[PDB]
């Protein structure tokens, strides 16, 4: 299944990570392509969707049902085969919140070592507004067989020890910026993803995510990127980055811009996020809306 | 200043650890005696407390203020010596909830390495049931000089990756079943302590804390306690044992109970607890009032 040449993401490092609505409505029915609604409202689905596309629940699919986890390999095989989905099918993701969690199940498929996993640029938001069809009709799918590969943590997600050990080495905090300056312990439409504690981690750089991102709901132009991430965060080629929110579903995004937009080498997701670190004992936090100086590497 | 001969305290590991009602009141206004207040309602001490008796506020006066830690050695010493206690004095600690906090008070001095520290067996109960007399006056204290000593948590005191390497050793869990179980993340009274999951530590025992409490607010005779951690929860001589609630603050009692009245040599207080661990990523969890299988030490 073939890429969108759109010179929109020809400036990006990683075209092939994006399809435009235009591509996607050519494409529908294509034999190797599978479309996923990933939405942080999973209800949204039910009221109308791509035609053909198939539904990832955050709640129930991806984590773990008791434990602080993204699901195994068998698991994550059985999901994808039940939707039709196999090794070499081309998986396009879009959803709610200008695809907030659409990179997150992308990031995700990531961790599984799924190669050809792309954004409909805009998600539910640009695929509305220009008056394309959705459909109530529960999607009919043959199942297919999926391999069982071992989850690769290695290269795109961060663990709490491992973000003690990065002092020195560049951290976005994508949060609202009331929360980064512990001003609030979390945002006020999430209650539950508070922390004992308030602030941010010291010499992190506050971008709220919803700034990469246009009022369509597309990815803003690389050189917006550009003025957020290198001049205004401070990155530069080669840092190791690490982005983090109040839990890792919400910091995917900013990976998915850092790592496939702004082509970014080495990029980590601290899935934890704030959930995790304001509730950790004796770990450096810093309140005020300076990023503060680092401390040692603990 | 000397030791209370009562025949209750005479068979726990450590009698010098307790003092009477009767004691204190034979004992007020010595040289050497320094009395506190350690509440979890912090306002009982305006509502009337034992004369001469200061207050310590967990609020306030134990925890860095921003960070998730205890306080340092410096402002240890400056709590101290502003309510006039020196190295050497007995320090004898009550207060509320069946001396609940009076045992965490008792468990920072032990980390600042203060050695006569004693708490008033029935704590504020015990005084009000037998009508020994309070006071609303603001007590009146000469300062002193308290030394600036380094916090030991080396003895007394676990980190979650110390527990991640405790597997195959005991774990008492010290909260209400219904949390244990993982049917509430909480208890209905503290919804600010609650974790992202409900459960506890594979392999740790149920031993609400109030069960080593008498009905009067006094420590259960030797006997009692016996049946309930070395026959019910399977501590046996060497084990080394970590305790935990949802805050270090609350498994503090259970500690003291394991350290003091059973003279278990190797106990420490996980205060990281349910509101560090639930929220943790990948940290074993099960649900269910049966203990469960120990996983692999992380």
């Amino acid at each position: 299944v073939d890429l969108d040449p759109s010179a929109r993401f020809a400036e990006y490092a990683h075209p092939e990570r994006l399809v435009s609505t235009e591509w996607l409505a050519a494409h529908l029915g294509d034999e190797g392509l599978v479309v996923v609604e990933s939405d942080e409202d999973v209800l949204l689905y039910e009221t109308g969707h791509i035609p053909g596309a198939v539904k990832v629940d955050w709640h129930t699919d991806l984590n773990d049902p008791v434990q602080r986890d993204y699901i195994d390999g068998a698991a994550f095989a059985a999901l994808l085969g039940e939707r039709g989905i196999s090794r070499d099918t081309t998986v396009v993701i879009y959803g709610d919140k200008n695809n907030w969690w659409a990179a997150y199940a992308l990031w995700v498929f990531t961790l599984f070592g799924h190669d050809d996993v792309r954004l409909l640029d805009g998600g539910r938001s640009k695929w509305e507004a220009e008056g394309r069809a959705y459909t109530t009709d529960a999607p009919t799918v043959a199942a297919t067989s999926y391999p069982v590969v071992e989850r690769d943590d290695s290269r795109i997600r961060a663990y709490r020890d491992d973000v003690l050990a990065h002092f020195g080495k560049p951290l976005i905090d994508v949060r609202s910026p009331e929360e980064f300056s512990g001003a609030r312990t979390t945002a006020p439409a999430y209650p539950e993803e508070g922390a004992l504690r308030a602030g941010h981690i010291p010499s992190a750089q506050n971008v709220p995510w919803g700034k990469a991102a246009a009022e369509d709901g597309t990815f803003r132009t690389l050189a917006e990127l550009d003025a957020l991430y290198r001049d205004g965060a401070g990155l530069k080629d080669g840092d190791d980055v690490v982005a983090y929110c109040r839990i890792g579903e919400r910091s995917s995004h900013t990976w998915f811009v850092l790592q496939h937009l702004l082509g970014f080498e080495n990029v980590r997701n601290y899935d934890g996020s704030w959930t995790e670190w304001g509730s950790a004992v004796r770990v450096p936090i810093v309140q005020g809306s300076e990023p503060g100086e680092a401390p040692a590497p603990i």
